[PDB]
């Protein structure tokens, strides 16, 4: 996690929970947001981020976009009140086919709960596949990057966008790769299906002219000092 200079850093959170893996505590989460704001970081909307990275609106200074991956209930139960009380926008990348279910041991937000967050004007929902968030340990890569799977990826993506449109009544501009990475083949499928931004877990400071690709910092105990130092600097 190497971060220097003015530009857009995009944070990737998953769960806001007290005892789980890939989770940050409610208290710690709020303290992180507070610290960033305290030292002068500007929190940006997904639309602002797109116009910034596309250099279509113009700059300046130190920018941050908050994002969450998967659809965990804790985003509604614990993250959302923190965000709402601070009026901080965020992008929620959901596994559209796992919404309203238990997924890998965790309750997911329901559609009612996602809708309520969208209604606040703070939450924009993106797609995190429909139901292709699976890892192949034999091949050491995600199922959607396995050979001969480009068709399956295209169909899943189209299903995901259709599903979000049906529930939220909105075209889906934003996509996040499960496990953080794609190929030129999958990038192109996303482009032709109308996505304006494609988010990865490449930890970098994003600058105007980087669109459509956005590097995100996965927030961990080890990566936070780097973001905080970058912010304070
Ligand atoms: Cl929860
Ligand atoms: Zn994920």
């Amino acid at each position: 996690t190497h971060l220097q200079g003015d530009g857009l850093v995009v944070l990737c959170y998953h769960r806001v929970l007290p005892s789980s893996r890939y989770a940050i505590s409610r208290r710690e989460f709020a303290q992180q947001l507070d610290y960033l704001r305290q030292v002068g970081v500007r929190f940006v909307t997904p639309q602002e981020a797109e116009d910034y990275l596309a250099g279509r609106i113009h700059l300046p200074g130190k920018l941050v976009l908050v994002t969450f991956d998967d659809g965990d209930l804790s985003v509604y139960r614990h993250a959302f009140p923190v965000l709402k009380k601070r009026k901080i926008p965020f992008l929620f990348f959901v596994i559209a086919g796992q919404v309203g279910r238990k997924w890998e041991g965790f309750s997911m937000c329901s559609w009612e709960q996602i809708k309520e967050m969208v209604a606040s004007g703070l939450c924009v929902v993106g797609l995190h596949t429909y139901d292709l968030h699976y890892w192949d340990s034999q091949a050491k890569k995600p199922v959607f990057l396995l050979p001969g799977r480009e068709r399956l990826f295209a169909e899943d993506t189209a299903r995901g966008t259709a599903c979000l449109k049906e529930h939220l009544g909105l075209k889906t501009r934003y996509f996040a790769y499960p496990y953080g990475f794609g190929t030129p083949t999958t990038d192109e499928i996303l482009r032709t299906q109308g996505f304006s931004l494609v988010f990865t877990l490449r930890a970098k400071v994003n600058r105007p002219g980087d669109a459509p690709f956005v590097g995100r910092v996965l927030v961990t105990p080890d990566s936070w000092p780097q973001v905080a130092a970058w912010a304070q600097a």
